[PDB]
């Protein structure tokens, strides 16, 4: 049955990751017609992106996973900058969601960059599980802060990548950018967020509040993880059962 | 040649750590009747041996012979008669800042080593922490030790936790249940323990010099990035201190420099 030929290529999407992503028309089979994303490595929820086929070949692990027409309409968006708090405020929210369930299902993200957040033909948020996505006695008086708390592969990294998505959403760059990677990467660890006068007093409370150096006292660090960012007055307007329905209108749909 | 009954056992050392522990006494062999531990580990329950094998340190137990068993490995270590140096903090209560500073100045160098090496210890609770006839420090137990962006958490940016930064931080913490007679935070219980390490409101006594003080909020920093020794001058930046102006590198790691305690 399934197998790589029943596929034919039409365009590179991104070598994104390792291997490269087809946009592809399925040929043969049930779903002829039908135009799929085929994921190739060189070897439910209504926010992460259904996955279709998988098979394993000639050393190549393929994954047919469902096409998303706005697939790239958010790394536009921000090109335009057009995002207004409100504005943004909708995606963040779909966001926390897909990163609640991913963490529930013992999953951190880890990347969550805005080149990594697509959109479906309702202009929904959608996410994957990229390959680059992890999973999750003697005496304790005298070892390190982080050591206790299992630092960089626990879910409070995902919150810090919240807010900086959020920050570059509401003011056109990333918290702490640099005039190269060295500059940028010490920016980072050493800090001092700016926050611009125009944020609204909800939107800096919360951008105070992701982009805490200290992962443990991180908002969303807490066990009850996205509860803690979703009950943030920042997202007070959001109904999240008509969110978690696609029942609440994106402001932008790929037209 | 060497094997397990070249060792006479003369007394059960600490059961402490994976397997058991023995001081050993050699009969066969050319050195005869000298005195040894000897780490006894059931093959069956970056390594211990590789690490000690690898270290040659003053300030770090030496290695003398290695070797396996029915499901036994075998690491026939040198004696420490110095006990533990914390023995004496039960005794002495506290430490005068300078009683502390040396020995402090000797884990510095030997964790230094360690580090540049690419073993950081993880632990180094003031158990591992051992003295010998002389009366000089002695890093004893391991066990198995360690070893786009723009939007990517710090942690991951550095590898929080696994890094040497998380040793200094230990130093820290040493040093200040050597000043103050009792680590930096506990509770009532473990949990209670670790929830005020992870918010550390750092509680200096009063009587510490400005020496002392600047080096515990520099070691006790909660954000590894900056914690003193997190950077690529490792000890160099701890051993630069201030606190530490009146140590003599090259005459401590020749143990040219007294200890505070003789045994």
């Amino acid at each position: 049955k399934i197998r790589p030929e029943c596929f034919e290529l039409l365009r590179v999407l991104g070598k994104g990751g390792y291997g490269k992503v087809f946009q592809v028309r399925k040929v043969t089979g049930a779903n002829t017609g039908k135009i799929f994303a085929m994921k190739v490595l060189k070897k439910k929820h209504p926010f992460i992106v259904d996955l279709i086929y998988a098979f394993q070949t000639g050393g190549k692990l393929y994954l047919i996973l469902e096409y998303l027409s706005g697939g790239e309409l958010f790394m536009q968006l921000e090109r335009e900058g057009i995002f207004m708090e409100d504005t943004a405020c909708f995606y963040l929210a779909e966001i926390s969601m897909a990163l609640g369930h991913l963490h529930q299902k013992g999953i951190i993200y880890r990347d969550l960059k805005p080149e990594n957040i697509m959109l479906n033909h309702q202009g929904h948020v959608k996410l994957t599980d990229f390959g680059l996505c992890k999973e999750s006695c003697g005496t304790i008086e005298y070892m390190a802060p982080e050591i206790l708390m299992r630092s960089g592969h626990n879910r409070a990294v995902d919150w810090w990548s919240l807010g900086a998505l959020m920050y570059d959403m509401l003011t056109g760059a990333p918290p702490f950018t640099g005039e190269n990677r060295k500059k940028t990467i010490d920016k980072i660890l050493k800090c001092k967020l700016n926050l611009p006068p125009y944020l609204t007093q909800e939107a800096r409370d919360l951008l105070k509040k992701l982009l805490k150096r200290n992962a443990a006292s991180r908002l969303g660090a807490g066990p009850g993880d996205a509860g803690e960012v979703q009950a943030h007055p920042f997202f007070r307007h959001i109904n999240w059962e008509e969110l978690l329905a696609r029942k609440v209108e994106p402001p932008f749909k790929p037209l």
